[PDB]
């Protein structure tokens, strides 16, 4: 199993190989041909690499009394859009191989769903499991202290965000130390970070958005013949199974969205077991389950299941665990016909080119797992502007419709000569619980599906037009780094 | 020829010395006539001169390893409103003078079209012909540091923009060098200028912003039965011919958008000939032809026109091309009804005194040639929100569509008794193309067209509300100066 | 040969492990023995590590139009006291470990000689033979536009400093760089950094500083008869030879002021061979030959010695040269009773283990290489100041000397009756010197010989305190790791 670093590397490698023949013909500048390559091939030189990575070494003193010494990472990939973009992972693993190889990925998933960040990752190498409530909110004040002096933390220079080891508490901490010690006088201090909670300039819907998400890039895909027919499969979400590795938030919020528009569950499986059920299984039940349980075994309405969760015999296998679960060892068993990659990096390239052979679809992750960054970037958008979505607007589309409507009744009895006949002014239940419920979260749901449906037309055109096949992957990545060349090349790169 | 500085003089001695009575009239403070009287006249007196005036002298180091000593000017005319806004020439005939001038008539344009920016005007007194890119580029950088350094561009001081001299290139060059040395820590660095291409936060619907803006500002006037009646025309745009000096971007984009509406064109000339076809000329052959032959001579659809371009027999002379081309040596010859200027000051005090007489409608540049600053302050506002309009909106918009013509349809079967009779559903065709392809450009145009009727109707309310005839300029010039007045007197002047 | 970081790991360990117990008994704090035994055990071990480490990739483009990626590390140590100081060296050797260690080893000088800076290193990963003039250039001030973004450049902030690889106008570039894009609202923005010509806000004496340095910290020991008795040595520079391995800037001052004061040198090695004479050589004369024949072979006035310079038959032995060369393979062949270190780090531990037990007396490169660091912590002052030493001072003290030898002549005469006899007006011929030729070299050579002075004491009252013998490495670090505690004792650590 190769580095996530070396895997990164790889793809990038592929994908600017690719794309340079179309990079160096669309220039029309006044140089030479061969001018043109060395540009182009210096310019994906500049994008590769990371431009600044910290290492920190701050102390804290624990409830004990004693002290010690914390070590952390931040990583900025590209600078070419800012701020830049990277969740904090609180893990003992953490090192600057992962955090580079993470920020690159955080770079090239923005391109492809137009996200205006740049990618940055950063880690801090403790065990949260072995800390109090009070040292974590320690080391997370000291951790923002010192990444705020060094320009690694701001509204308009990088926002981190919470990662599966941090949470909306831990961002609470960073907004509010960044907002009374360093960003006082900025207007945007709260825009600093995301994944606040509501109470702290959060924005609604951030809890299914990547779940969301990844319901939003498989629907893209499952509406399109094209792709259906070199799958041998039908149009819509009928008589489609679908199963997920990891039940937590993602993996919970996608089986949820996809239970909803008629598509049925098998089996769920994670690191504890796998359940099992070919009739059916309901989200809803499965999450109240967990919530009493602790875990998914003992489930009464299912069974379990032998051998890894990769190798049901189903349609649609969504991975939303650990990731690199996908190789050699069990690429020519798992007998999914679709790979939804709802985690990053779980299918090694080997992999990939197994599933190639096998007329098998692999989603990327740069494009499904998109879905919380678009709406941390809404988040960011709604602390920079300082009003809720639909504030100023809800009521006044609500007038506009209900006018609409009595605009068609007058009318209506008017060809015809009447005073109470035809009574087009009753919206229908679904339109009317819509106008009762308009939030918030319906603005922040609409932009998500919005920028899924422009992303996969994108890679769907890039895949047509390089004579790619189902490698979507390659497609994205070919997609990524085109955005970012010309971002780079209609700049210029160096003032001196 | 009287030179830009003194008609633009005129112009605001003339708009005062008729809008001074009423602004005396409406104060209705604590003082007597005669103190009203005198603070009305100073007020008029601050408001006539330019600000701030700044002359550059910068180096730079030729490709050959020669220095060269390059002049500037930057003049901010008005600071009521803030930032100031206007363009950078590269001309060697820039001039003080010049700049004061056209910085004074950026300022009125600004206040017609309800823009909030104060007049600013820069001119780098070089030949861009005779410097390679590099050049230009180092030129251009230099440029923008000097002027950073003096306060004389900042996102929330001051915002230049292009010229027909200087492009988008240009306009790259400046944001990225204000957003890397002194606005690095500026959340708004990129707004510092317009004009930029898409990839570096431009704005989309740019290209066509100063055509769209004469369009609508022609049609405006056209359906204005008021105006048609002593014109002696017709409502609409049937029956109408128009013919264009100048084959520019300008132009080019006014004969297109008026060939869409019905309106038919004869001839277009340049400075290097003129083309001539009574039937009507198509705006993409022209266009085409243009592209392929590096000029508009040897038209096979079209024949040559002697004398100049502007006194074809038609009805609407559009001027896109060098100013003050309209004199008394060739004013009673043009026989043209309207006079549509979409370049800067084409007509001369004398000229438009004779077009008076003539009873022929002269619709001034303040007013017709205010399509691209409109765009700019809609650029400028982009940059500011960080996103670009529509993308949280179209997909809410889009379903509520939806949601209205099913409620529509519903109640028309409800009202009947139908599972599947009428089908009020179906949105038409012109409307679902708007639907499949809505984007940042519609709203653009939609908020430049409500721009123009509104300015429209202000002249006219000024115009019938001053007893003016068909000088439309006078009315447009006593309205910014009103508006100015206003802004001037409701915040006061001296804080000392 | 262990490298430089275990080195410095060894001996900050060494000296924490010795000055913990008095760093214990002196605190006078209301709580228990126990908890004041982990508390410094706590603040050795945030000491310890570097702060911050910053690597950096930015491109540069070619002078041939190519474009190259450039690898960068900047390593701040400690941030106990404000700005951090520390050279930059451009290698292709450099590493983050080299780095690391070298800031922590400039922390621990700057407290040696009571300079209030933090600790700092950069490295760049070039070989400046291979790149034009313009190249370098643009390295540098891409380099400083990078560190500056991020907070590692600054006059209150990290003032960098040249190296041997670096010079006087890459010092200049940084300067010029932070001056007028990032901190030109800064009046301290030529403060940013040290070792800058001259005409750019340079201290006059920098040129002979470590050299100057290395001379004092000699003969502070020199004068000292309680060293001088173990050594078995006479008090004063007479009869005593001193050889230098090196011929660079700090071998070649340091060999004249020695010479000047009455020592005698013998042979001067360095890489390309070795010069050798017994009777006395002239350092204007090696200067000279050095400067025409670019190279110290074939000098006419000496002969060539065979095997290294580190055992010949002499008295002091001066390494200016590379370092490690001190180690087991001739460490107990060297013969020379006292090493003078005036490079960093050119003696291995078990090679200091080795002059213990012979009873040779190693001065330790914390002490004698800190003239540099004296200087430019001085030249800092004076960009702070905006003026020269002695500018406003010198004319004053000048005629106050006047004064003084006037009232002694008048009082002279007056006890006695005369009017003209006694003359005590003359000043003698070197007072009358300094007077004419009164600089601001002079105040920073007086200040640089009382910086050594006191250093020197503090050292010598930590060895008797300690009882320690020889090994004036171990009090160095001691009396250095004993002021950083204090520092970070009164002032806290955390403040959350």
């Amino acid at each position: 199993d190769p580095n996530f670093f070396k895997m990164v590397e790889g793809f990038f490698d592929r994908g600017a190989s690719i794309v340079e023949d179309k990079l160096v013909e669309d220039l029309k500048t006044r140089e030479t041909e061969e001018q043109k390559r060395n540009r182009v091939r210096s310019i994906l030189r500049i994008i590769k690499p990371c431009n600044h990575v910290l290492s920190l070494s701050f102390p804290i003193r624990r409830d004990d009394g004693s002290w010690e010494v914390i070590e952390g990472y931040r990583a900025q990939h590209s600078q070419h859009r800012t701020p830049c973009k990277g969740g904090i992972r609180y893990s003992t693993d953490v090192s600057v191989d992962e955090v580079k190889a993470l920020a690159s990925l955080m770079t090239y998933k923005c391109a492809v769903v137009d996200v205006p960040f740049g990618g940055a990752k950063a880690g801090v190498k403790i065990n949260p499991k072995n800390y109090t409530d009070n040292e974590l909110e320690k080391i997370t004040r000291r951790f923002t202290m010192e990444l705020a002096k060094k320009g690694f933390i701001g509204p308009g220079v990088d926002v981190p965000a919470p990662d599966m080891s941090t949470g909306e508490r831990e961002m609470s901490w960073i907004a509010d130390t960044y907002a009374s010690t360093i960003g006082h006088y900025d207007i945007n201090a709260h825009a600093c970070v995301t994944g606040k909670p509501i109470s702290q300039g959060g924005i609604h819907g951030r809890i299914s958005a990547t779940g969301r998400g990844v319901f939003h890039g498989i629907e893209n895909f499952i509406n399109e013949a094209s792709y259906m027919s070199i799958l041998g499969m039908t149009p819509g979400f009928g008589d489609k199974t679908f199963v997920v590795q990891g039940f937590g938030n993602v993996g919970l919020h996608s089986m949820r969205y996809l239970h909803r528009f008629g598509a049925k569950c098998i089996t769920v499986g994670e690191s504890d077991g796998s359940i099992w059920n070919p009739d059916g299984i309901d989200p809803k039940e499965l999450e109240d389950f967990k919530l009493q349980h602790g875990t998914i075994l003992g489930f009464p309405k299912a069974k379990i299941y032998e051998g890894s969760i990769l190798e049901v015999d189903c349609d649609i296998l969504i991975p939303a665990a650990s990731e690199k679960q996908l190789t050699k060892s069990n690429a020519p068993r798992v007998k999914a016909k679709i790979i939804a990659e709802g985690a990053n990096g779980p299918t090694t390239p080997e992999a990939d080119k197994i599933f190639l052979e096998r007329n098998i679809m692999v989603i990327p992750d740069l494009y499904l797992n998109a879905g919380g960054v678009t709406v941390s970037y809404f988040e960011w958008l709604k602390n920079l502007n300082h009003v809720s979505y639909g504030r100023l607007t809800f009521k006044y589309e609500r007038d506009s419709n209900y006018h609409l409507l009595m605009s068609v009744q007058e009318s209506l009895e008017r060809k015809f000569g009447k005073h109470g006949g035809t009574i087009p002014i009753v919206p229908t239940a679904e339109f009317q619980d819509r106008i009762s419920g308009a939030s918030e979260k319906d603005i922040v749901h609409s932009g998500l599906a919005y920028t899924m449906e422009r992303s996969a037309r994108q890679i769907m055109r890039t895949a047509m037009k390089y004579n790619l096949g189902l490698d979507l992957r390659t497609a994205a990545y070919v997609n990524a780094i085109e955005k970012v060349f010309r971002v780079y090349n209609e700049a210029g790169v160096t003032f001196t």
